[PDB]
This record gives structure tokens, sequence and C-alpha cells, in this order.
């Protein structure tokens, strides 16, 4: 297995803290995203570790991350607005969290960060 998480006390509390009020995929992406975006000390920045290269090797784009993408479109991911700081500078796109690490931020934020990864390796289940 993923073994990123092994004992179910993060699932049971997420379970009791987080999305209690949700019963489904669609309003537990929205429990998700209106933690997350409350926690993100935003703007932050990141390397957007994109694998979509031609060779699905990794590349590292350096990024100014600005927030949270609408919640619209945060429906299934945890997108992030992003500034290409490591190449067009002066415009805007969006990415998945999901295929960003975060430098340089806050203590819970870059928790907060690291338990989105590590719940989606753990299982997309949500």
């Amino acid at each position: 297995m993923a073994s990123v998480e092994r004992d179910e006390t993060r699932e049971h509390r997420i379970e009791t803290e987080i999305i209690v009020d949700a019963e489904d995929k669609e309003e537990r992406a929205m429990g998700w995203y209106y933690y997350l975006d409350d926690t993100l000390e935003f703007p932050f920045m990141g390397k957007w570790k994109k694998k979509s290269r031609k060779t699905s090797t990794i590349e590292e784009k350096t990024v100014e991350v600005l927030g949270m993408a609408p919640d619209d479109e945060c429906l299934k991911d945890m997108y992030v607005e992003v500034a290409d700081i490591g190449g067009k500078d002066d415009d805007v796109y969006t990415a998945k969290l999901s295929d960003i690490e975060a430098i340089d931020v806050d203590d819970d934020t870059q928790e907060a960060i690291a338990d989105w990864l590590y719940w989606l390796a753990r299982g997309y289940k949500f």
C-alpha cells in the first residue's frame, strides 16, 4: 500500500471535524476547500512540480500562489491561482495544489497543503 498514512485516527478526525456537514463528494470538496482556503496564509510561493511533459518527467516552475481558485472549479481538486514568477512573471494561470510544492510559507499553510497531498495519495475517496 501507499503507507503515506497507515492509521485511521486522521480519517476519523477529518470525518468528525472537517466534513461533518457533507455526505457526497461534491459537498466534501467544498468542506475541504473552505477550511483549506481559510488556512492558506496566501499569497505565498511554491514550485509547480509539473509532470505533464511529453516524457512524463517532472519539470519545476517557480510560482507565486495567489490563493485557491474559484470554488466552482474546486468541486473535484484543490486548484490554486498561480503567477509564473519563474517565467512569464506578469501573467496568471491555475494549477492543481496536488501538483505543487509549497516554499517559504507558514507552518499551518505547509501542513494543510501536505495533508491534502497525503490524503490524495492515501486515496481519492473525495
